[PDB]
DNA sequence: CTCTATGTCGGGTGCGGAGAAAGAGGTAATGAAATGG
DNA sequence: GCCATTTCATTACCTCTTTCTCCGCACCCGACATAGA
C-alpha cells in the first residue's frame, strides 16, 4: 500500500495518481506488459519513507535537492529488494585457540518483536580450529559460490521488518528500478500523420536530427552549429539532412554553422527557406520540442519506440555530449534549462541507463558576468548506453554496437528508510498469476 | 501598409573537459555476549 | 557451569564511482532589418 501522492505507471505508459487508479485499469509490469488491478485496499496505518542514497553532498543554499528516487508506503508494504550472495574467509583467535571462519550471507529466518516468523537474509558463520586444516573451509566456499546462479538474492521484506536486518546485510541491500520496456509509436504515427512522406529512414534520421537540434540547434530556426573539426559528424549531418530531402548549408566562415533548407521555391531570388516546408521544424513544433518558447525533451518520448529513444539521444550526445571509456563507457550532457535536464533524465532511464545530475549554482565574477544555474547530467550503463553510441556519427563519440540482444536488466539503488506518522494509505492489488509487482512512475519496482 | 520568415549583428556568457574529492558499500579484524549441548 | 562455536554491531581501512569545480572567450541568443506575402 502507498501513501497518497505516489504516482503509478499505467500500462498505456501514462501516469496516474495512486488514489485515482480504479479497478480494471492496467498498471505497468516490469516486463512492459500490463498488470490488471482487482482490488483497491485502502486504510490508515504507520507510513514509511524511502529515498535512494548517493555520493551527493552540497548541504546543511536552496540548491535544488536531487532527483533521488523515492516514495512512501505503510509499515506492511512489501519491498522488492535484492542482496548479494557473499562468502568471505577469515582467520581469528579466541580463548587461546585460533580457527578458520566462513562468513556467509544466507537466507534464514528471525523473530519479529511482534512475534511474526520473517524470512530474511542473515550473516552465517561456520568454524573449526586451524588444527584440522583450511581444507574443510575451502570446500564450502565453492560449495556456495557454486550453489546458485544469480549473484544476489531476490526477496521481499516489509518496511517494518527492515530493522530486523543485521548491519552488514542491511547495508548490502538495495531496491531496484526497471527500464521502460513498453513502446508507443507516437513518433511514428505522427510522422505518418503528416503531409511530408519520406523514406523508411525518417523516424531514424528525423529522430537523430531532433537530437542534434536540441543540443546544438537554434531555438527559432531549423538550423544549428557544429565543430568544423569533427568531419564524420559533418557528413552524418549532410546525409541525414539529405534523406529528409533538404540541404546542408555549411558555413564555417571564421566553428561551423549550418542550415537545413527545403528544396522548395527559394523565394524570388536566393533567400531560401529553412523553416517552411521542413519536417524537422514541422515536428520540433508538432511533437513539442519547443514548448512555450524554450526547447524541451517531450515526455512522450520516455514511453515510445526504443530505437527512436536511442537515436534521439544519439543526436543529443553528438553535439552537447562528452564521452569517455577508461573505467567504463560513460556519457555527459551539460545544460542550463530545467526542461532539458528533466526530460533527458526521464528518458535516459527509460532505457535502463544510470543517470545522476549535478547542479552548479549561479555565479558572478571578475568579468562581472552573471552565470546561471548549470546542470551536468551524468550517464553510464555498459551495453544499453553503448547501443546508443553505436548510433553516433561524431568521432570521439561513436562506439560499436553491443554484441546483441543485450539484456536491459534492472538497476538497483541503495536507500534510506524513515518512520512517518500514521496516515490514510492507498494500495492496489493485481491478479494472482502475475508477479504481483508493478512499476511506479519513477521507474522503481514495487510489489502491491 | 501590416504581419511573417530569413540574414545578420554585437554583447555577455554557456559549456567543455578533466582531475580530484568526498561518499558509499565491501572487508577484515575485534571485543564479547548469546546458544546449545 | 565447562566447552566449542556463533552471532553481531563497530572499527579502521580499502576499492570504486560519481559528485564537484574551475574559468575565459568563441559562441549562443535576443535584437534588428528586409524580401515575401
Amino acid at each position: 500500500c502507498f501513501a497518497k501522492g505516489t504516482n503509478v505507471l499505467m500500462a498505456d505508459g501514462s501516469i496516474e495518481c495512486i488514489e485515482n487508479i480504479e479497478v480494471g485499469n492496467k498498471v505497468m509490469g516490469k516486463d512492459g506488459r500490463p498488470r490488471e488491478v482487482i482490488k483497491l485496499p485502502r486504510g490508515r496505518e504507520t507510513m514509511y519513507s524511502v529515498v535512494q542514497k548517493s555520493q551527493h553532498r552540497a548541504h546543511k543554499s536552496s540548491r535544488e535537492v536531487p532527483e533521488l528516487l523515492k516514495f512512501t508506503c505503510n509499515a506492511t508494504h512489501e519491498l522488492v529488494v535484492r542482496t548479494p550472495r557473499s562468502v568471505r574467509r577469515l582467520s581469528r583467535t579466541i580463548k587461546g585457540v585460533e580457527y578458520f571462519e566462513v562468513i556467509t550471507f544466507e537466507m534464514g529466518q528471525k523473530k519479529a518483536p511482534d512475534g511474526r516468523i520473517v524470512e530474511l537474509v542473515k550473516e552465517v558463520s561456520k568454524s573449526y580450529p586451524i588444527s584440522e586444516g583450511p581444507e574443510r573451509a575451502n570446500e564450502l566456499v565453492e560449495s556456495y559460490r557454486k550453489a546458485s546462479n544469480k549473484a544476489y538474492f531476490e526477496w521481499t521484506i516489509e518496511a517494518r521488518d527492515l530493522s530486523l536486518l543485521g548491519s552488514h546485510v542491511r547495508k548490502a541491500t538495495y531496491q531496484t528500478y526497471a527500464p521502460i520496456l513498453y513502446e508507443n509509436d507516437h513518433f511514428f504515427d505522427y510522422m505518418q500523420k503528416s503531409k511530408f512522406h519520406l523514406t523508411i529512414e525518417g523516424p531514424k534520421v528525423l529522430a537523430y536530427l531532433l537530437g542534434l537540434w536540441i543540443g546544438d540547434g537554434l531555438s527559432d530556426r531549423a538550423t544549428f552549429s557544429v565543430d568544423s573539426r569533427d568531419t564524420s559528424l559533418m557528413e552524418r549531418v549532410t546525409e541525414y539532412a539529405e534523406k529528409l530531402n533538404l540541404c546542408a548549408e555549411y558555413k564555417d566562415r571564421k566553428a561551423k554553422t549550418v542550415n537545413l533548407y527545403s528544396k522548395v521555391v527559394r523565394g524570388n531570388g536566393i533567400r531560401n527557406n529553412l523553416n517552411t516546408e521542413n519536417p524537422l521544424w514541422d515536428a520540433i513544433v508538432g511533437l513539442g520540442f519547443l514548448k512555450d518558447g524554450v526547447k524541451n525533451i517531450p515526455s512522450f518520448l520516455s514511453t515510445d519506440n526504443i530505437g527512436t529513444r536511442e537515436t534521439f539521444l544519439a543526436g543529443l550526445i553528438d553535439s552537447d555530449g562528452y564521452v569517455t571509456d577508461e573505467h567504463g563507457i560513460k556519457a555527459t550532457i551539460k545544460t542550463i534549462h530545467t526542461s532539458v535536464r528533466d526530460g533527458l533524465v526521464s528518458l535516459a532511464r527509460s532505457l535502463g541507463l544510470v543517470v545522476s545530475v549535478n547542479a552548479e549554482p549561479a555565479k558572478v565574477d571578475m568579468n562581472g558576468t552573471k552565470h546561471k544555474i548549470s546542470y551536468a547530467i551524468y550517464m553510464s550503463g555498459g551495453d544499453v548506453l553503448l547501443n546508443v553510441l553505436s548510433k553516433c556519427a561524431g568521432s570521439k563519440k561513436f562506439r560499436p554496437a553491443p554484441a546483441a540482444a543485450f539484456a536491459r536488466e534492472c538497476r538497483g539503488f541503495y536507500f534510506e528508510l524513515q518512520e512517518l506518522k500514521e496516515d490514510d494509505y492507498y494500495g492496489i492489488t493485481l491478479s494472482d498469476d502475475s508477479d504481483h509487482q508493478f512499476l511506479l512512475a519513477n521507474q522503481v519496482v514495487v510489489h502491491n
